[PDB]
């Protein structure tokens, strides 16, 4: 539509689409139609989910009462414009707010104002622009000055993509002053009017998008049951499937790094959690932390991966080795997840990345490594089935769920099961599969 597509290296780029571009996918739809489809996925990526989605913490608050605080908050950001907020059928601890569209009308300014590329994503997340994220700006640029915003997705700033335009707080000066960090550009007129939940109800809501909120449900905690969350920063999941169980029985939180397993602790301090115990721990030495094989009744593996799904997303300034060096580590902890997990457990595997290597080929993997694990459908069916090209039968790719960032047209801004469609297929990339373990090892 409006914005290019994602920025890679070129490398990188061809790596992607050698995965995209398989021959059983080209057998199936055609070197055009696949060429179109990986084109228009990389164009989608750029590009903000129509929807924004958020986690009610239903261990302290429901969700119409959550939901109405919610309509109050986001009348009073809009200057009484009051959008409406849908509760997600199948997933209904999920609230659903529309992002209006493509802005094509804002018309832009003199001044300008130049950003990073991440710090775009978060201007398209609905974030303000603050000191330390503004790499060039326009000289007379003064305190309350109308100015225009752009990102430099290819980062050769020390080409441009209008993001919309803001007041400044800061001036030039100001702005290229010795560090005021909590200031910069109030976005004012944006081309996405996304809304910030950064300190809105602390503990009553959790940022989450659909399919990582879809993750918990899939997997199906109960209460009184064994919890393993291998990879569980920032803890999100964590949460959710503590708040499933209703906050009663045991959900072991693994990480590596040290802050990010204090941020477990903080998050689940804030949602009023209970039942969870984190621990800075290496998930790939969890095998007796570490814990005896099969104590665990269900164990999620929310795998870390390229992220190659991630929206929105204007560039990614990363090498090829980086990007395809996730298989071995997932493996790993995919072993040490099998080892844990109790005989008739469920493991649930999850990445939000769109590769072939890190999604299918990994099913296909664990079901020739591991006879003990059968794969399993999934409730709720909210996304596509797996994509070609791993060697997978149509019915193990039909009990698979990945979610096509590009499978309908860009939005512009209705109906209910107008927006619920919306919100579930014009989302990110991500991947979702489930098994169950039949024997004992």
């Amino acid at each position: 539509s409006i914005f290019p597509k994602i920025s890679l290296r070129p490398e990188v780029e061809n790596y992607l689409k050698e995965g995209f571009m398989n021959k059983e996918i080209v057998t199936a739809l055609g070197k055009q139609e696949a060429e179109r489809k990986f084109e228009t996925l990389l164009k989608h990526l750029s590009h903000p989910p129509s929807f924004t989605t958020v986690r009610v913490n239903t261990h302290l608050a429901s969700v119409q009462h959550v939901k109405n605080l919610l309509l109050d908050e986001l009348q009073k950001q809009f200057n009484g414009l009051s959008v409406p907020i849908l509760q997600h059928p199948d997933l209904q601890d999920v609230l659903l707010i529309p992002v209006i569209g493509p802005r094509k009308n804002i018309k832009k300014q003199q001044c300008e104002a130049i950003v990073g590329a991440q710090c775009g994503n978060a201007v398209l997340r609905g974030a303000h622009v603050y000191a330390p994220g503004i790499v060039s700006a326009s000289q007379f640029m003064k305190a309350g000055d109308v100015i225009s915003v752009y990102s430099d997705i290819k980062g050769k700033c020390k080409t441009k993509v209008f993001l919309g335009n803001g007041i400044s707080e800061l001036s030039r000066k100001e702005i290229f002053s010795g560090l005021l960090k909590g200031m910069g550009i109030r976005m004012t007129e944006p081309v996405y009017l996304s809304p910030s939940f950064d300190s809105v109800l602390p503990r009553y809501l959790f940022l989450q998008n659909l399919p990582s909120a879809l993750v918990s449900h899939v997997l199906n905690p109960q209460p009184g049951e064994k919890i393993l969350d291998l990879c569980a920063a920032p803890g999100g999941k964590t949460t959710h499937i503590a708040a499933l169980m209703h906050d009663q029985g045991e959900v072991i939180a693994l990480d590596k790094i040290f802050n990010k397993v204090e941020k477990i602790k903080q998050n689940a301090l804030l949602l009023g959690l209970n039942s969870i115990r984190a621990f800075c721990f290496d998930g790939t030495k969890a095998v007796k932390p570490p814990f005896l094989p099969e104590s665990f009744d269900r164990i999620l593996l929310d795998a870390p991966c390229s992220g190659m799904g991630q929206r929105p997303n204007m560039a990614c300034t990363w090498s090829v080795k980086e990007v395809a060096s996730y298989q071995p580590l997932q493996r790993k902890l995919f072993t040490a997840a099998v080892q844990l997990l109790k005989p008739e457990g469920v493991l649930v595997y999850s990445t939000c990345t769109i590769t072939l290597a890190e999604n299918e080929e990994q099913v296909a993997w664990a079901l020739t490594k591991f006879p003990c694990l059968q794969l399993q459908p999934q409730e709720p069916q909210i996304g596509g089935e797996g994509m070609r090209g791993a060697g997978l039968s149509c019915e193990q790719l039909k009990q698979l769920q990945r979610f096509d960032p590009s499978a309908v047209p860009l939005p512009d801004t209705a109906r209910r099961e107008d927006m619920l469609r919306l919100a579930n297929k014009d989302s990110i990339g991500f991947f979702i599969a489930k098994f169950v373990k039949c024997k004992s090892t």
